[PDB]
């Protein structure tokens, strides 16, 4: 039984739930022992007072991890990246993940390689507001080539694709550009259409075991931030442990997010702690809808 | 019922369990929602590669927190690993500002003030050696009078009091000193006597509801393992039981200790405590270690 290594490289906040405040606890609560790298430490998602890791500090932590991993070819390495605020750090994270892969080189374990995965949540913005540089945007575009699974929201997809999304045809072309860049699975977590405001759509795409590409929509009804962060870390925990069919995994993840969402209306944050037994669950639905 | 605020000011590591990697999860898994300020981000307890907040960056976080409370909520500080003396003073200054801004100053409710606690775990060293900036020892001595509950190991007790502990009478002098400097509850988490090599002793002291000092000890069979952080586990569990469970503090200390011993017993394998695998016992509310008086 190869040894599980999950490395989660994201934001941390003094007050609230986002980046690694969600992911570190969801992982641990589900039986995992994640390595944690905090890219920033902010007062809260709203007051970005605090401290950022510069690229050299990222490289010092990550290089030490590559030192322990060299010659130690007995483990499955799983990177989950989210909020990185400057493109040098994004470049440095990418180089370090890349240098690890070079040393150690619809079921999810034949779409991608469970010995080594990079799951990139490309936290750049939402709904017209942008948290990073146009430099960070081009850094992810250079990194997509090396990413196993990318989980942008709709806005972030527009940024990496250079394509505004107004109807489903734009989504398909968007899924297409990211896939031909080398990403193995695209999930666009939420796309909202002008003509259906009560609902939002999650799309997922990938080549099948016959070199043919496949699309699926998930229709969900509607906000508190951090749903995307919950979604991503929940996705890796299902993939690496349960394994099996990705489209089943996604429904199961959606089952948990919705059920936590249902309790975080009385506030502004998600109720990560009040619903921790839900977060630790099986995911028991919204069934895939194929797209052409 | 008032809003609970727990603020854990400790270290963070990339790999392994110490400081806030323990306390955040312990707190969260027990249904609290700690605020979290990582004082350092190191690769591991043994590889202090990484970044350390300076005292201005500590003051940025905590002063923003003080602004949002200048109310109707109980405030519980837990401080642990802090490498830098000026960062220790800035934590002290800010905790005191919060005390100043609200005119602040065996059932635990009658021993301490559950409106506002500073539980100071003054991490400085162990087994004869020191692991902090050396001026940090002076900075924790400045803080003693301001601290409600202080939980040093033996060596840190010796540092704060200026005397070496070789016999029980030395433990009592140390408990007497720290209590008379104004701490409400002193807990020396382990003492190793050159004459009882198979056991560890934990001591607790305080003034009871009659303004008489009492001293209790817990005799722990020394399990011979290779992992640290049980002190961090001890202190966050202590706070959690104090603010949720309340009641008899000596009971609270027996329960914490049992949980700690059980985690250690399922962590004889490796070099880190097996927090995750033993998270369920950690979540709990088998008593092998029990208090005895010392007089
Ligand atoms: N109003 C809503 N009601 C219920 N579920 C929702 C709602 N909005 C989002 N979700 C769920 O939350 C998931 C995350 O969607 P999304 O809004 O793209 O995350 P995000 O936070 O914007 N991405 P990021 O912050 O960059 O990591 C979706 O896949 C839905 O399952
Ligand atoms: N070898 C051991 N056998 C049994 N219990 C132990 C052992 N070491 C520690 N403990 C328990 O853990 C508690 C905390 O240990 P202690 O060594 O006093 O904390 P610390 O030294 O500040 N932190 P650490 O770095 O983990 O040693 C003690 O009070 C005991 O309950
Ligand atoms: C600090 C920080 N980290 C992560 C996210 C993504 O939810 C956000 C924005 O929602 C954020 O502000
Ligand atoms: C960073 C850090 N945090 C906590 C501790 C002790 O639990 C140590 C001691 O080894 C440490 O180095
Ligand atoms: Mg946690
Ligand atoms: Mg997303
Ligand atoms: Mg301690």
């Amino acid at each position: 039984m190869k040894k599980e290594n999950i490395i989660s490289i994201q934001s941390q906040v003094f007050d609230g739930f986002c980046g690694n405040n969600i992911a570190a606890f969801v992982f641990r609560r589900r039986g995992h022992i994640p390595k944690i790298l905090n890219t920033v430490q902010y007062y809260s998602k709203f007051k970005h007072s605090g401290v950022e890791l510069n690229s050299q500090e990222v490289d010092i932590i990550l290089s030490e991890y590559n030192k322990d991993q060299e010659f130690m070819n007995d483990s499955n390495i799983y990177f989950l990246t989210g909020y990185i605020k400057n493109a040098e750090c994004v470049d440095m994270v990418t180089k370090n993940i890349l240098e690890l892969r070079r040393k150690r080189k619809y079921f999810i374990e034949n779409i991608i390689n469970l010995n080594f995965l990079w799951v990139c949540d490309p936290v750049m913005g939402d709904n017209g507001r942008l948290y990073v540089d146009e430099r960070v945007v081009e850094s992810y575009k250079k990194a997509i080539e090396y990413v196993d699974i990318i989980t942008p929201n709709q806005y972030e997809t527009e940024l990496l694709c250079g394509i505004k999304i107004n109807e489903e045809k734009d989504v398909i072309k968007c899924l297409d550009v990211l896939l031909h860049k080398g990403v193995k699975i695209v999930i666009i977590t939420s796309v909202n259409y002008n003509f259906d405001k009560d609902h939002l759509f999650l799309y997922v795409s990938f080549f099948n075991n016959k070199n043919k590409i496949v699309y699926f929509k998930y229709k969900i009804l509607k906000n508190c931030f951090g749903s995307g962060d919950l979604f991503s870390c929940l996705l890796l925990s299902f993939i690496v442990k349960q394994k099996g069919n990705i489209l089943h995994i996604i429904s199961k993840v959606l089952n948990i997010v919705q059920n936590v969402i249902k309790n975080s209306l009385t506030g502004l944050e998600l109720n990560i702690i009040e619903n921790q037994d839900i977060i630790a669950s099986d995911g028991l639905l919204i069934k895939e809808e194929p797209v052409f």
